């Protein structure tokens, strides 16, 4: 069931922002890690004496990657004066994120038709508002709101190349990997408890429940008109044998943040080669590959839907399987994107629900908890 | 001349420590950039609740990437209870040293004979002391004093593998990078006045001025007993037409500071052919090169050094060349390594002074400044 209930025009995901202390080196990793072209730039040789801030894009996929220079460099801005790019930036509140949260990221934003709107109704739905609507150079509007924790839900909307006071990057700079990442498909928070944070957010969004088909967690989703906004959340189910990574995560994240962004691939089985021959040499590691059993159980599960060649390729690259009464799902988990066990990234590839394909065809791979667990048990055997 | 006059027994650069944000995202874009492997990590997995420290090494060359933990995973520890291998770390000292700088060094290593000596003998010869000596595991000594601004020289001394509560990486985490960078030739500071600053350093060490053969700085080069340790140190002069890049440093980084690394590679043109292949998935970026006029005049100055076609690769790769009374000089400069244009990284190689080399043999390109602005109105021209 699909009540359609949002209180304003939502479009899509249009780009996540990481908070960092380097943005950088945060940023070139990143960049070698899941093969994302350097698209935009501001920092001091665009004028900005606040903040670098750095855009990786990979199709549709814009990630943001943000670090505060010394407030010195801008003692004597004020906000109507400010060089800064993205006038919701603040010093302190970005080094109190840090030193809260450590790397993560701090904004989740959706393209709208006005953000000057959205915030309004969401403020008058029970949004904490964040940072108000502020119009760019009579072009974009930007305004923010609380999502959970320190993240923030963003609203941008344009009249009619990212933002006004960013640059394109010179194309000696910008080498065009593309390791097959297409778009972001959705965007994951954890929280102590799921039904405040549940009712918080669909109360001020008009988000609706996306419905599903003992291990961890609690979760559940919402999404935007069409679907194609998809804002999971996780609350920990304590007492478990096995501690909770939910749990775990707002112990070192000190508290509730994003947990993983799912990045569609177009080609899930080249992203992961890719991925995989650049994890020791700079890029990102992946959670530890499932044992075999998993994989002769592959066969008759969606034995219908992917060759055997195409079974023993996950195999090789130790994606997981899963299905929906309307779609299948491939993915697989990387580990921590930096110090702490909190943030991670998920990658997937989405099979079924054409109609264009609709959103979360496939569902989230909650199945392959259980998946594993007997496949786990099934190899000590 | 050398006099000799060390206060106590240096043996050679250890290891460089940079305090970070986030210690795995640069070590891993450090490790792709410049050819290092994984050697050894202290962090959540060897029991470390205070800090993440991930080395690197090529070679001789160690590079330690630091960063805190949340401030709560470690409030029941005190001092004597600690978890952090590295007993001088502070979780206050780190934020407000990176906050303060942005990336950087915090930490300039030399092996000593008996850390905790040449910690009494600096301190009794005016060193402000930072952190006493303390012992590990009845087997390393370390201790530190300050160097100038934030960056602290830290002796270490081993009875007889990095330190204890290190473990060294597994070979599956380990992947066997290498450009050809062997060891750490010399670590640069800038400071507001080189005065004061040289006078306080060679007054504890005991190091000796260095020997050399109007743009930008003064400078001067303190250095061990064999000038295998050496500490250059520039101030900025002020007036000039174009603007100190030392005041610009002391600026953005808040004060005095670590201005350049510079690696000696056994091989530097394969060092810069990996890293500028690198340059743009993830590694680093080098300055602009030099006009042709700067490479139609080395034949005149180096053309009994190196072949024509030795000369030709120079120009391929941007690499600047001096000369000594004693050697030649090989050289080039990364831009800086993170958001703030502060620390950066030089890559050189020395010919000549073999008895083994002798430290120092080259100079520290000097000359160059001249070189380049002759060739960049010649080249106008
Ligand atoms: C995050 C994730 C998802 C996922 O995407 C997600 C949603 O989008 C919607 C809400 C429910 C949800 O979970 C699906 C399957 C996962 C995982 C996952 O994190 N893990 C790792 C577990 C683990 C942790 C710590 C130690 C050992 C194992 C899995 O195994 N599966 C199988
Ligand atoms: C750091 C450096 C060195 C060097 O190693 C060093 C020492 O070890 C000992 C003390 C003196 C010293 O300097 C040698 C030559 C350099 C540079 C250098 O930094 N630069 C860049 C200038 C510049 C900045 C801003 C904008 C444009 C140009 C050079 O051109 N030369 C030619
Ligand atoms: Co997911
Ligand atoms: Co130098």
């Amino acid at each position: 069931k699909n009540p359609k209930s949002d209180k304003f025009k939502v479009k899509r995901f249009h780009h996540i922002e990481f908070w960092c202390g380097d943005a950088t080196n945060v940023a070139r990793r990143f960049s070698w890690g899941l093969g994302m072209r350097f698209s935009a730039k501001s920092d001091l040789s665009t004028g900005n004496m606040v903040h670098a801030s750095y855009l990786l894009t990979s199709g549709d996929l814009r990630f943001l990657f943000t670090a505060p220079y010394s407030p010195s460099l801008s003692a004597g801005e004020i906000k109507p004066t400010t060089t800064a790019s993205i006038p919701s930036f603040d010093h302190g509140s970005c080094r109190s994120f840090f030193s809260s949260h450590g790397l993560g990221v701090r904004a989740v934003a959706i393209e709208v038709e006005d953000a000057e709107s959205a915030f309004s109704i969401s403020v008058a739905n029970g949004a904490i508002p964040s940072s108000p609507p502020i119009v760019l150079n009579e072009a974009v509007t930007i305004a923010e709101v609380k999502l959970y924790g320190d993240v923030v839900l963003r609203y941008v909307s344009y009249k009619a190349e990212f933002l006004p006071g960013f640059e394109r990057v010179e194309d000696a700079s910008s080498f065009p990997l593309d390791y097959g990442i297409r778009r972001l498909d959705h965007a994951v928070g954890n929280v102590p408890e799921l039904g405040p944070a549940l009712t918080y957010v669909a109360g001020f969004t008009g988000f609706h429940q996306f419905a599903e088909f003992e291990s961890g967690l609690n979760s559940a989703v919402l999404a935007s008109n069409d679907e194609m906004v998809l804002l999971p959340i996780n609350e920990p189910v304590h007492g478990t044998k096995r501690k909770s990574q939910i749990q775990t995560y707002l112990e070192h994240n000190e508290g509730a943040g994003l947990q993983h962004l799912a990045l569609m691939s177009e080609d899930i089985f080249r992203t992961l080669r890719e991925m995989r021959k650049r994890s020791s040499i700079g890029g990102f590691d992946f959670m530890p590959s499932p044992p075999p059993t998993y994989y002769q159980n592959l066969k008759k599960r969606v034995g219908d839907v992917l060759s055997d060649d195409q079974i023993k390729e996950c195999e090789e690259l130790g994606i997981l399987v899963d299905r929906d009464d309307q779609g299948t799902l491939l993915q697989i988990f990387t580990k921590p994107l930096g110090d702490r066990p909190t943030i991670f990234i998920e990658i997937i590839q989405r099979v079924g629900c054409m109609m264009y394909q609709s959103g979360g065809c496939g569902g989230f791979g909650k199945g392959n908890f259980s998946e594993l667990f007997k496949s786990i048990e099934e190899y000590e055997k």
